[PDB]
């Protein structure tokens, strides 16, 4: 599980 810096 990993995302980018919010939008
Ligand atoms: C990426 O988005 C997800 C889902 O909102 C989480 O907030 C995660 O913490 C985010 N990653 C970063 C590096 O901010
Ligand atoms: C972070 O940016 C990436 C593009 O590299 C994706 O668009 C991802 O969906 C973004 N995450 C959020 C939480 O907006």
């Amino acid at each position: 599980p990993t995302t980018t810096p919010l939008k």
